């Protein structure tokens, strides 16, 4: 190859409505059937080779009709661990020496794969599996994977040129390396596009790679699997170890070959990992990259400008999309009387008619919560509100475990100034207090994602970007705070995190590689001495 | 200001020779006596104030002439810190405040004002605190630092540019918030451009910070706070604390307003305060960001093919410059026989005859080692060598401490393939060895900051950048693997560090700020039902 190649230009992925009569919903239900009829082994993915593992067996079921299997998996053993470590430093040497173009090629493939023939399938997948409606599915397991694999290639390429000044006599070049060791990427239930990105990613830039799905995700998960081997993702550079990942931890933290740590999920299991990998920093054979997102809780303020019908849908939208269960949710609401007395009824009106069911009825606004766990955390939050002095429940609250995990929409009036649900506080102030407000979130903020302002009066608009400058991370104006685009709405990390790397722009793929400057000097010094030591 | 403004274009600033009959040899001979006759008290710098405070004076004296005292400085003590401390968070909001072309404008100002009428101040104050040569001092407290606060300059700019894209509909933005908290630089004696350098970049970024630069480079530490002062920092922004900095470690680390730590210098050191911020995680409001580089040594393999002369060269400019006192000192060269008979006797008759002294005289090559801890550590390499079977002094080993800390250029001949200073290992090895040689070096290799092939051989260049890719930060072809020029040979840190955002690069830069995205909808959805749930 004598080239200097460029990588296709890419553009955010277009989302399909599935609506009615559309080509694309008979796609949609044809492998909705075909999966929820047809349970599956869903095996470990070690060195290329599909295997069960010797662990207890674990079924994946529909969150919102937690009597139909879609598969069971084995929990990952210590020797399962050891094996998926194994493989990935024994497919580093072909992986790495392949060049760069041929690398990305891969995930350029499993992203027109993705968009194409497997489209329906992952979706499919992700709706069953993570109680997705096919809205929330295609935003996910389709257009923002599909994005994350295009976009880092291009990110990936752009990088590559980054490169030094040459001085006369000189070349300077820098070239971008992988990592010396093995990278374990731990991914959440609540993204298909997160937990397949985690993995690909460090992979791109030359590196390999153990992935622990979520429990819940892993149907997805063995399906995303199953498209990167199809689009020619060689064996053993990315393996799947499925189950709770703690027999997975017990192996890779001890290996002193891990390179990093790839990770989006609770900040608890951050903590204890973050912790755990401190605890034995002397084992290791290179200081361990640690890149990982945590969650928390997004706020909306309505200025006495705010557009009445907007913030309803903002609030109805960023409260109760998947039942509020993504990274961040609409839970805070701080909204101008005389726009309460404008929408307050609607709101209510409309959580109290919002339909959360079966999601292969593609009639329903959302399904169910993703477990038992998460439904229970539910469950206790609502008797709370009940009995706390400071909250009334204005609608909703009701639930029910027997078919599905369900969890009414419920919006809770707070006349004052944790779980993942679909649960909405709404403080409703005095219009001239819009100020005061804001003070109130900025003190009160440690965990809020994104925020929004929702204001036709540019003053209030500007006024909200300045006092909420350190307030949040994202901060939306006249729309709901969540569903980031890939390449348009960048960051996002929580208060105080450190997260200028996360996924979705080029600084994450640097946290895969140690990049070294190679100087070449044509005609150096032949006399040591130096010009001021002269006579 | 209506404006999108553009920087001034860098360049690397040109290196003065001080020849003899030179204007600048003249006007530092000036600077030079100015300095060593009129010692000064060389306090803290808290908002603004210079103040000797309570804690045990100091003597910073001339290393090669260590009766003459060049100031005296005080211990901060815990109430020192807390000052420190408190004036930065206090200077925080008009300094942030300021916008970025303002905080730019201190920071060119500067360059120019150390690029013209400071220039040989900052380096006779260099030269005699730390023991350089003029050209050591020219190259690192005047052109080095220059360099980076001009680049630095033009890398924040550059970062400011760096926007996503904004889809139909709405407009996306990205605003680079400086962090949460204040931030704590420490540096090391041996380069005046990484001690301004670690306090100022984090500022330029929109941060205060305090400064505990080394003891024996306190002197031109002082002055640089002062052309700062000159230049236009405001009061608080950047605060002086000077040395050991025990006391101001017990403050720093405790405060919750810790934002991050810009260190360089031991890994002892760095160790010592990552375990301590990691201990107290819990206490901070932010995870503070911990940039960090430590030390290693560097090593020279020479082909069949290389030049003798080049070879020699690099050898004891590489060994020899600054005492062997740079970030890292070529220290062991691994010499084809047949190019070691070509050779080697004259780098012995070489780095006999190199004169090490006073460098107020301007003929010697360099002065002494920095303090009585260096010189007993280097003491005691030599006897350790003097007495191990696989070592022979070939050349230098003699030291005396009586009117500075001088250890004469020491070449130690190595049949079999920590300290810092003159101290040079050959290996002579089999021609025909070179690729076993190279193995070698890659296994054993886990502290080289640089290497360096010479060779004229094309196949055998390729060979030494392919095998030893992984065995060294940056590497160098037909030099000495020493002296980085910022924009020219970015990075360089040791084998498994994390050292991707070390000073050089724009990276650096955003490891001092918090990036968010700011996404405006126009004409946002009135209606929260999606396409997909229609009749
Ligand atoms: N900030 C973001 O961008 C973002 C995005 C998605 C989710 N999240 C957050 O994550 C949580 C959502 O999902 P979750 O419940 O899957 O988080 P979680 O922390 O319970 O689980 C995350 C992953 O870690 C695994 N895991 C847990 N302990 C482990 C161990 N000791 N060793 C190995 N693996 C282990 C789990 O099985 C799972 O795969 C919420 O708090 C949410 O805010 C954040
Ligand atoms: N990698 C690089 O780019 C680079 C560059 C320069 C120096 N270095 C390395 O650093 C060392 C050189 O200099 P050094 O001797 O000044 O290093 P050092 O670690 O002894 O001292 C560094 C700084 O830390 C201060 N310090 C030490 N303990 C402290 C504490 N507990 N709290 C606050 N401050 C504290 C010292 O006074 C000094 O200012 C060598 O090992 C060298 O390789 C590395």
């Amino acid at each position: 190859m004598d080239a200097i190649t460029q990588v296709p230009v890419p553009a955010n992925e277009p989302v399909h409505d599935y609506a009615p009569k559309s080509p694309e919903r008979t796609r949609l239900r044809t492998e909705l059937a075909s999966l929820a009829d047809h349970p599956i082994d869903l095996p470990h993915v070690i060195g290329g080779r599909h295997r069960m593992g010797d662990g207890e067996r674990i079924d994946v079921v529909q969150p919102h009709r937690h009597a139909a299997r879609l598969g069971t998996l084995t929990n990952a053993t210590h020797a399962d661990a050891a094996a998926a470590v194994e493989a990935a430093m024994s497919a580093k040497s072909d992986w790495a020496a392949l060049p760069f173009d041929e690398r990305a090629a891969v995930f350029l493939r499993a992203a027109d794969l993705l968009a194409g023939p497997w489209r329906e399938k992952i979706a499919a997948a992700t709706m069953l599996g993570q109680s997705k409606s096919v809205y929330q599915a295609e935003i996910d397991a389709v257009c923002e994977l599909i994005d994350f694999w295009r976009f880092n290639v291009a990110f990936a390429r752009q990088i590559l040129e980054q490169q030094p000044i040459s001085g006369p006599g000189e070349w300077n070049r820098i070239d971008y390396r992988p990592l010396d060791g093995f990278v374990y990427a731990i991914t959440p239930f609540n993204f298909t596009s997160i937990a397949g990105n985690l993995p690909t990613a460090p992979a791109l830039m030359g590196n390999t790679v153990i992935w622990k799905p979520s429990i819940t995700q892993t149907l997805a998960a063995y399906l995303t699997m199953q498209l990167l081997e199809a689009a020619g993702l060689p064996p053993g550079v990315i393996n799947l170890v499925t189950g709770d990942g703690f027999a997975v931890s017990d192996v890779a933290l001890a290996d002193p070959r891990l390179a990093g740590i790839h990770f989006t999920g609770s900040t608890a299991t951050f903590g204890h990992l973050w912790q755990w990998v401190g605890t034995n920093i002397g084992r290791y054979h290179s200081y361990p990259r640690l890149v990982g997102e945590t969650g928390g809780k997004d706020f909306v303020v309505a200025h006495a400008s705010a557009r009445p019908d907007v913030l309803r849908t903002a609030l109805i939208r960023g409260a109760f999309d998947y039942q509020g269960q993504k990274c961040s949710a609409v839970s805070r609401a701080f909204i101008a009387h005389s726009v309460w007395q404008r929408m307050g009824d609607e709101l209510l009106a409309k959580a109290a008619e919002l339909r959360y069911g079966d999601i292969t009825d593609l009639s329903n606004y959302g399904g169910a919560l993703i477990d038992q766990r998460a439904f229970v955390k539910n469950v206790d939050a609502i008797e709370r509100a009940k009995g706390a002095a400071a909250v009334t429940v204005a609608v909703g609250g009701e639930y029910d475990d027997s078919e599905g995990y369900f969890v009414r929409p419920t919006v809770l009036l707070s006349d004052d100034p944790e779980y993942f649900g679909p649960l909405l506080s709404v403080h409703v102030y005095p219009d001239e207090r819009y100020e005061q407000i804001l003070d109130v979130i900025d003190t009160g903020s440690r965990y809020a994602l994104t925020g929004a302002v929702i204001a036709d009066d540019r003053q209030a608009v500007l006024t909200a970007l300045d006092r909420l400058r350190f307030a949040a991370g994202n901060f939306y104006v006249n729309d709901k705070p969540t569903g980031a685009v890939v390449g348009r709405q960048p960051f996002g990390g929580a208060r105080g995190s450190d997260t200028n790397d996360k996924a979705g722009s080029p600084l994450n793929l640097l946290r895969w590689t140690s990049a070294r400057s190679i100087k070449e000097t044509f005609v150096a010094a032949t006399d040591h001495i130096y010009p001021h030591m002269a006579v």
